[PDB]
């Protein structure tokens, strides 16, 4: 199991344009396109991101270049962020997964504000933090997901995902 593996699980696969779980227009494996109501914006950005005329489809090997790019960009997110980077260069290799889950899913700037959280796990509290981090919005929209990461948090495991 990696970081690849695990967001494919959570994100799905998904070669036409489509809403997200917030309305939002994404495509592939969850590579939001934007925040903007028009279907049209969506078709100009999906055309920009990928170099060609789509028309809102796209091929199994488009979504997965996305996809290596927002990882990459998640991680090196995380490693330039200054609240970020102390608590990923705590954590042990599978909990760092579960870090790069949340930050490809809600964006840098969201998993900075969990201060509490992030404090938690850089003190390896991790029952408090599990605890913490389920008192959210996130996990409020989507329970079976965050419940997930979570697990992977407390446990250190990929339990959730087996
Ligand atoms: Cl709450
Ligand atoms: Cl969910």
């Amino acid at each position: 199991m990696n970081i690849f593996e695990m967001l494919r699980i959570d994100e799905g696969l998904r070669l036409k344009i489509y809403k997200d779980t917030e309305g939002y227009y994404t495509i592939g494996i969850g590579h939001l396109l934007t925040k903007s109501p028009s279907l049209n914006a969506a078709k100009s950005e999906l055309d920009k991101a990928i170099g060609r005329n789509c028309n809102g489809v796209i091929t199994k090997d488009e979504a997965e270049k996305l996809f290596n790019q927002d990882v990459d960009a998640a991680v090196r997110g995380i490693l330039r962020n200054a609240k970020l980077k102390p608590v990923y260069d705590s954590l042990d290799a599978v909990r760092r997964c579960a870090l790069i889950n949340m930050v490809f899913q809600m964006g840098e700037t969201g998993v900075a504000g969990f201060t509490n959280s992030l404090r938690m796990l850089q003190q390896k509290r991790w029952d408090a933090a599990a605890a913490n981090l389920a008192k959210s919005r996130w996990y409020n929209q989507t329970p079976n997901r965050a419940k997930r990461v979570i697990t992977t948090f407390r446990t250190g495991t990929w339990d959730a995902y087996k």
